[PDB]
């Protein structure tokens, strides 16, 4: 398993715009478009993306790309992110993707208010980092996908997606 296949779990593929758990308008393997309530804004940052009328539908390719482009993006966040980067560094392999995937659904921003459950994934306590995370609105809103991110922290294993 990587990074690349566990993503595409957590998020799906869909080739036409569709709404997010949060109802945003969204496309392929979990590319955000928009948060605004038009689907014209979004057909339009869809367009934008791919660089061509779309019309709202992509092929696998073009799907696949942004997901490439996305995945970068998120590593490069982390390694840039002041609160962020040394975590990542502290971690072994199978851990560093359970952060990348939650920044790439979250954002940094989002993933660097885990204070408390950051510093503890730092000194490698899982147990309770485990228990931190689960308390919290993303655990509460999306409860099996945080659950597999969350045993994946705890375990630094893939069980949790096979
Ligand atoms: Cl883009
Ligand atoms: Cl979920």
């Amino acid at each position: 398993m990587n990074i690349f296949e566990m993503l595409r779990i957590d998020e799906g593929l869909r080739l036409k715009i569709y709404k997010d758990t949060e109802g945003y308008y969204t496309i392929g393997i979990g590319h955000l478009l928009t948060k605004s309530p038009s689907l014209n804004a979004a057909k339009s940052e869809l367009d934008k993306a791919i660089g061509r009328n779309t019309n709202g539908v992509t092929t696998k390719d073009e799907a696949e790309k942004l997901f490439n482009q996305d995945v970068d993006a998120a590593v490069r966040g982390i390694l840039r992110n002041a609160k962020l980067k040394p975590v990542y560094d502290s971690l072994d392999a199978v851990r560093r993707a359970a952060l990348i995937n939650m920044v790439f659904q979250m954002g940094e921003t989002g993933v660097a208010g885990f204070t408390n459950s950051l510093r503890m994934l730092q000194q490698k306590r899982w147990d309770e980092a485990a228990v931190n995370l689960a308390k919290s609105r993303w655990y509460n809103q999306t409860p099996n996908r945080a659950k597999r991110v969350i045993t994946t922290f705890r375990t630094g294993t893939w069980d949790a997606y096979k």
